[PDB]
């Protein structure tokens, strides 16, 4: 049916559980005291490399074949420089292989650096997506490689989805899954899990109102890709949902709630002052989504709300700025 | 014997645990790495109000008397817009009482929005020591209201050993607890659970080595306050160690480690960077010690190490000086 299924999303939990962390949930008075609900906090900023997304990268380093005719990647090669890039070159390190990032000539200095200083290499391109697609092509096939899609690749958002399977075995009687969606592969994942085992429980898609292909695509019933690059302070979800997620969030997910950047910035430094918890503010668009007016269209009945926390990697100089 | 025993701190526990949060232990694999322990956080930053204080506040106003007829504070009153007045304020609010916190006629705006925030009621008085001690007791007695030390009273110090029942019941095989030492409240509260409960685990001290009074008090055998008040960016452990506090650290604390300010601040960075968690500098205290030359010296077999996280009210715009 769906580029994935649950069986899938197991396979990857059982490919992956040796190295990362079952993060723990945790509660806030304050913020049961706020929203109405009993939330819960799915905490992968607390997850290897500071993202849930080692559990898509590691899946599809374990998983993924380069070629018909060798079962061993011999490299990984992706274009995201971001948490994806970072996640993908530690799974690339567990496993022994190196890591290729294409970069722009154009990237700032601090993304060629911090590229660096996660452990992997540089290939650059020009600004073109002619020249970006050329070059990760040529690596991929020089190095005998796998380009792994941060969003989009089946085995990356079966690795995504065994968030829900910690969710529904840590928190029993949850009601309700809360999820940032950029490119859907978090979303996807979790939806096809949580659908398969308990579809009693509600998935629901947060996401910035400055980015809201998501919400635009479900509400015209097909996919609506942004058509200009968003600008949003959530920098972690600019990608829009592509052709392999939008299936799934079309047909498994309840709801989407789109959050103004102003609700970001105020949820996230809730979480920091409030909570302790330095998440970076693309996890606070969950926090924002419960928090806000549309929320309030939540039945009472679904009191157990369970919001993942996506990622804690915050520059935190330059992040003081807008609080 | 000492101004409190274990059973003290058993019946805190009682008086508490409905109202405050059994905090988790968290760990970390890099700071395993860099330490070659394994290193168990116990996060009090997490706890109500912020930092662990609010167990010592809530069993004072639980347990404290007033100079009045009736036995139930009717009030609280502290001198402290700080994590002990944030967590007497808590307290009160949970008993339905109001709290008072005087303050000098000449508190900048910032600091007086600062304190009603929290929910505290400004009662003013004069710039000086008499004015402040004179209207504080004042409004105690026209309240029935309680006054709390932040760290002599033996509520507040049955109520911080509390951290260290939680900790031996979530890390089994602990083999050492450290703890940030200000006026040792927190110190010897867990220390008398520590040696009550399971002796053979080692209580450790952690200090800014610009405010060393526990070590130095150690080294010497007798209570040695800080000559002057100290200057450290680990404000919640400017106060000396006091009368009631010293037997106990003296007697039952196995080690003091001191770390200097660079090592306070780098600390409160890792924790910050790598583990997400935003502890005050004052928490980063405990974190620098077990990262310390000195401690690299701690004798192998002291594995399994529980650090007390103790506070995360950092002001987030002032970080920006360190
Ligand atoms: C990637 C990312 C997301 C969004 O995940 P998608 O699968 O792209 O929807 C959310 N939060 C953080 C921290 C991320 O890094
Ligand atoms: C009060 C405090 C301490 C020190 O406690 P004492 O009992 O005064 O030694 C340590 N850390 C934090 C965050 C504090 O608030
Ligand atoms: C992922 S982590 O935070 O680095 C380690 C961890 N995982 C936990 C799960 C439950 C309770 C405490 C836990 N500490
Ligand atoms: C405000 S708190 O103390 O972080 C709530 C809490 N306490 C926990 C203990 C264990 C696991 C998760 C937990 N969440
Ligand atoms: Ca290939
Ligand atoms: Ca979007
Ligand atoms: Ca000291
Ligand atoms: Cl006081
Ligand atoms: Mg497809
Ligand atoms: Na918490």
């Amino acid at each position: 049916q769906y580029d994935i299924s649950f069986a899938d999303v197991e396979k990857a939990h059982i490919n992956i559980r040796d190295s990362i962390h079952l993060t723990p949930v945790l509660t806030s008075s304050i913020l049961n005291q706020l929203t109405g609900r009993n939330l819960f906090f799915k905490c992968e900023l607390f997850q290897k490399t500071g993202s849930f997304k080692i559990r898509g990268a590691l899946n599809a380093v374990r998983s993924l074949v380069p070629d018909a005719l060798e079962r061993k990647p011999k490299a990984v090669v992706t274009h995201s420089s971001g948490n994806h890039g970072q996640a993908l070159t530690y799974a690339a390190k567990l496993e022994g292989i190196p890591a290729y990032i294409v970069v722009p000539q154009t990237a700032p200095d601090c993304k060629k650096l911090a590229i660096q200083a996660y452990g992997a290499s540089i290939v650059y391109c020009e600004p073109s997506d002619e020249s970006r697609e050329n070059v990760a092509k040529r690596v991929t096939e020089e190095t005998e490689g796998i380009m792994v899609h941060p969003n989009q690749e089946p085995a990356v958002i079966a690795g995504q989805g065994t968030i829900a399977l910690e969710v529904l075995n840590q928190v029993p009687l949850v009601d309700a899954l809360v999820v940032p969606v950029g490119g859907g592969g978090m979303l996807a994942g979790i939806a096809i899990t949580v659908k398969a085992l308990k579809p009693s429980v509600k998935v629901y898609a947060a996401e910035p109102s400055n980015a809201d292909d998501c919400y635009q695509s479900k509400l015209k019933g097909k996919l609506m890709p942004n058509l200009y690059p968003p600008e949003t302070i959530a920098d972690g979800v600019k990608s829009s949902i592509g052709l392999n997620t939008w299936p799934i969030i079309r047909d498994l997910v309840d709801d989407i709630f789109t959050v103004t950047e102003d609700e970001i910035k105020c949820a996230t430094q809730l979480v920091w002052e409030r909570m302790k918890l330095l998440i970076e503010p693309t996890a606070g668009v969950g926090v924002a989504a419960v928090l806000s007016q549309h929320f309030q269209t939540v039945s009472p009945e679904v009191k157990n709300i369970c919001i993942v926390l996506s990622g804690g990697n915050v520059d935190l100089t330059s992040s003081i700025t807008w609080v």
